[PDB]
């Protein structure tokens, strides 16, 4: 499929063919494809200082309201802003940070990192190995030393027998304080997580999951890296998936849908906590070693601000709220569909998951071929969905309307029910 | 209290900076730039005799640029897909390689090339069944950005200090600089060949089977414009061929002109399997970075973002189309003659540098090479003189930099020389008294 050109929540295919982009492009396109405010602010400031660096002392007015912009939207209280191009990037920058505090704080053992089955964190040899899918790590020969991975919360493929959903999430927690325990509580530095999994296919927690979490790391002290690359600003509900699920990070990091994708930029919070060893340290060794050339470049900095100000001038987190108590609606009226598996999801982002046979919770051989089959039907009747498997991912931009919502998931209904009527046979 | 420095000390944590310094001197904040000038926001205006970070190859005021960026975000600002411009500047990047070329891949930042070209090898190698050849050499003073992976590969001591690197499986041969690393009584081309023999020696004692890869800038950038003595590149491709190992070219400063050449692969007579670019692919006007591999590599393992791709495009045209490489060249030819006028100066330790980037490297005892206490003062004191005099340069240690935008001509080449000189004399003078 090649796509061309954009318009809101669509897509047009150089034939002319009209698709919904229930993904939003990389679950990152926030205020569609055809926001002109984006692009003029993109002109205005390209020509007007179209690059400087913040290496060294040095600054320009863009980074700087968005840093501020950024410190006063936190969830939780934060202290600084640091920019990096990707979300692949910051959660890099964000290990190696790690690393220099646990030093500045004189825990040279307090190194390692938890990171979870199925999360998604990027592509780098640091970032790949936190990210908890399989296909990013054996022939990568990741992942690399310090990182562990404790298990998913998904309770529709991870409960036991008989488990409930409390219960499940009393488990997940136990064995990561066991796991903490076996590796020694001394050595834990943080544990990274997505306050719901995208990539890894719309794994939203079971309810006292992430109470229950931060309990075991509060206990030993250890620090909460918030990943808000996918729910942040609006996509669950609230501004961030932090508030939606009640956490309370030390480190948010927060990818391209600062700018609704149109340019490259990211950026994470640090608190205080964070912030002060790491500048202490920085002036005994003279600087701050570490930096992207494009940190904080001023024409990503300058559409960043115009897509914030747009998402609150137009009410979109409200939007994205309200579409997706409808969306959440109206997909699992889908549920009693013989295909559908499980429906999950919050706010903007749902996963429906399909099955052919419901007690054993299998679908056709190979696990992804059932998914692969209902997404080219979706495709040809004008929705772009994501198959994960076999989940179908709907993630649409935070402008959709309640009309689009109701076609998005007719059309929906009518792929599984071509899916159902051809299986036989 | 809300100043644009005010609120940056409050809320902007900076890479490399002293955090501690930042909060009681706060940043000097750049407002809009124009050709080879910019201007803070107090009005005052200098030569950006850096590029920014050796990046802004067409200057700081090209509209053709905004241009190609707002027309292709007005048509579709993003998507991961892919005609259209990434598969434009993969082809033209291609084309453009100065050896044979059959991929082009696309990160946004250095840093990510670097890594995503370590992970490649590692694929690589364990898809050719030689799950052992995964070390990369590297070298000190070398600059290959700041992932985990590539911080590693980086060879100076900032990039390392309480972050635990570098990782296993990056290893660093010497730094190539010979007024710096030469033996009492060694030639220049004496100092190649034992650099080259002392490569040899660490791919020997390591097991020639393990290593996959060198890596090297044609001139290094960040560890302070070295340029390699005389027969280097030869000499070390000779070693490398011997054992089969990858060569990784790191042209992120010196790719698209910057050494009289488009790549200084072609100045240095390098014969790489990979190469990597950024910066003045799109004179930094967008994040975009790209590397290439040759079907060498990609034989056994047989997204970029639309609107930074349509801006690299066209900085690539203007490039062409106006001529700069050629400009840089024969601008870079008067600088470096301008520049070595100085060797003499009480000051000046060396000036080394080839096409449009140089350094020049600062001591008090010119005999003994050393300056003042601690090393890199007298570069912070001569950096700042010069940013008084309206010259913005870069301070690695005790070496200033220059490295000038593509369009500089040579008037303003010799306003900036003698800044340069006014600044050794009033740094001597206030020495001495
Ligand atoms: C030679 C070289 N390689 C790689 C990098 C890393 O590029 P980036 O800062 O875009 O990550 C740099 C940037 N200073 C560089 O000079």
């Amino acid at each position: 499929l090649v796509i061309e050109r954009g318009d809101g929540i669509y897509v047009e295919d150089v034939s002319g063919k009209r698709y919904i982009e229930a993904m939003s492009g990389l679950l990152s396109v926030g205020v569609g494809f055809s926001e002109p405010r984006l692009a003029e602010a993109a002109a205005r400031q390209m020509k007007k200082l179209p690059f400087y660096h913040t290496f060294s002392y040095r600054s320009h007015g863009p980074v700087i309201d968005l840093a501020e912009k950024l410190v006063s939207m936190a969830p939780v209280p934060m202290s600084k802003a640091y920019f990096t191009n990707s979300g692949s990037e910051a959660n890099d920058t964000v290990v190696k940070l790690i690393w220099y505090r646990s030093n500045a704080l004189g825990e040279p053992e307090r190194k390692k990192i938890i990171s979870r089955k199925r999360g998604y964190h990027g592509v780098t040899i640091a970032s790949a190995s936190l990210t908890g899918l399989p296909n990013n790590h054996r022939s990568f020969d990741l992942p690399i030393d310090r990182i562990l991975h404790t298990g998913c919360p998904h309770f529709y493929r991870e409960g036991q027998a008989g488990e409930s959903e409390e219960q499940f999430a009393t488990r997940l927690a136990d064995e990561l304080e066991q796991l903490i325990i076996a590796e020694g509580p001394h050595t834990i530095a943080a544990f990274i997580g997505e306050p719901v999994m995208g990539a890894g296919g719309v794994v939203v927690p079971p309810k006292t999951y992430w109470e229950k979490v931060q309990a075991v790391l509060k206990r030993y002290d250890i620090l909460l890296i918030a990943d808000e690359v996918i729910c942040g600003f609006g996509r669950t509900g609230n501004l961030f998936g932090s508030q939606t699920f009640d956490m309370k990070p030390d480190i948010l990091v927060m990818s391209k849908q600062l700018s609704s994708s149109y340019l490259p930029i990211s950026a994470f919070l640090i608190n205080e906590r964070v912030y002060a060893p790491i500048a202490e340290e920085s002036h005994k060794i003279g600087t701050l070693g570490t930096g992207f050339t494009a940190s904080g470049h001023p024409v990503a900095a300058a559409v960043a601000l115009e897509n914030l100000a747009i998402i609150e001038e137009r009410d979109l987190v409200a939007n994205a709220r309200d579409r997706g108590t409808y969306m959440q609606k109206r997909l699992r009226e889908l549920q009693d569909h013989p295909l559908v598996g499980e429906v999950r999801g919050v706010g903007l982002i749902a996963g429906v998951e399909l099955v052919t046979d419901k007690q054993a919770k299998t679908g056709l051989e190979p696990t992804g071929a059932l998914g692969a089959k209902a997404n080219a039907v979706l495709q040809e009747r004008g929705v772009i969905s994501r198959a994960m498997g076999d989940t179908l991912a709907f993630c649409p931009p935070l402008i959709i309307n309640d009309q689009q919502v109701d076609t998005m998931v007719s059309a929906l209904e009518a792929t599984l029910n071509d899916v159902q009527a051809s299986l036989t046979r």
